[PDB]
């Protein structure tokens, strides 16, 4: 299992515009397009992501070429992150992915927000980290993600995808 699995897992794929669990237009695999609320603005927002007049629909490689960019993103936007960084660099190779998925998903600023959990997985305190993280808004909407997110910060290991 590695980081693209994982979040293929939890992101799914989806060829056409959808609307996230925050009812926000999305496409491919968990790629935001936009928050605003018009459709055409997400459209707009599509094309100029995929290069072509796509109408809504694109194709699985591009999706996957979408996916490799947000990943790739997310990484170099840990590295560059004050705050993340030293967590990062403190983890083995399972719990860095576990860091990689939450920061594609909440966006880094977000994550660094998590100071507590933050401070107590650079301690490698992982059950008292997993509880800490389980007290926020993340874990109450997307419950069963997250938890799968948790269990491989509490573990280390790919159990909670396998
Ligand atoms: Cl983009
Ligand atoms: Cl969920």
């Amino acid at each position: 299992m590695n980081i693209f699995e994982m979040l293929r897992i939890d992101e799914g794929l989806r060829l056409k515009i959808y609307k996230d669990t925050e009812g926000y237009y999305t496409i491919g695999i968990g790629h935001l397009l936009t928050k605003s609320p018009s459709l055409n603005a997400a459209k707009s927002e599509l094309d100029k992501a995929i290069g072509r007049n796509t109408n809504g629909v694109i194709t699985k490689d591009e999706a996957e070429k979408l996916f490799n960019q947000d990943v790739d993103a997310a990484v170099r936007g840990i590295l560059r992150n004050a705050k993340l960084k030293p967590v990062y660099d403190s983890l083995d190779a399972v719990r860095r992915a576990a860091l990689i998925n939450m920061v594609f998903q909440m966006g880094e600023t977000g994550v660094a927000g998590f100071a507590n959990a933050l401070r107590m997985l650079q301690q490698k305190r992982w059950d008292e980290a997993a509880v800490n993280l389980a007290k926020s808004r993340w874990y109450n909407q997307t419950p069963n993600r997250a938890k799968r997110v948790i269990t491989t910060f509490r573990t280390g290991t790919w159990d909670a995808y396998k």
